[PDB]
């Protein structure tokens, strides 16, 4: 299953490419200029086998709470109603939503100990380190 050295809280250190991301999802331009502003912590929680993904920021809060292999619903912080799965491949825990015909991928992925989330929409690639806190 997911590695345990997953679990626990990681802040935002670095993030390339976010504002084409979000334009890439339809975020208008108030909302992306938070997001750009925003350096979230994520604390990723497991209960045995549901997986809990939670983010907090001064903006947004989210949280996401799936078993590996079982879709789910889920909104996400601009406001999405997405059909979303959560699945490992090589150790990453890899995302997908979709809705209206469209698709993202979130990948998150240890690097030699940061978490390093590869968020693609379209043809842009938005990429996002975390440090563990
Ligand atoms: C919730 C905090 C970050 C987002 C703040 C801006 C809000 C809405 C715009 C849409 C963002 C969707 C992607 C969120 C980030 C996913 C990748 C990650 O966990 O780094």
């Amino acid at each position: 299953g997911m590695s345990n050295k997953f679990l626990g809280t990681w802040k935002l250190v670095s993030s390339e490419n976010f504002d084409d991301y979000m334009k890439a999802l339809g975020v208008g331009l108030a909302t992306r200029k938070l997001g750009n502003l925003a350096k979230p912590t994520v604390i990723i929680s497991k209960k045995g086998d549901i997986i809990t993904i939670r983010t907090e920021s001064t903006f947004k809060n989210t949280e996401i709470s799936f078993k590996l292999g079982q879709e789910f619903e889920e909104t996400t912080a601009d406001n999405r109603k997405t059909k979303s799965i959560v699945t490992l491949q090589r150790g990453s825990l890899n995302q997908v939503q979709r809705w209206d015909g469209k698709e993202t991928t979130i990948k998150r992925k240890l690097v030699n100990g940061k978490m390093v989330a590869e968020c693609k929409m379209k043809g842009v690639v938005c990429t996002r380190i975390y440090e563990k806190v």
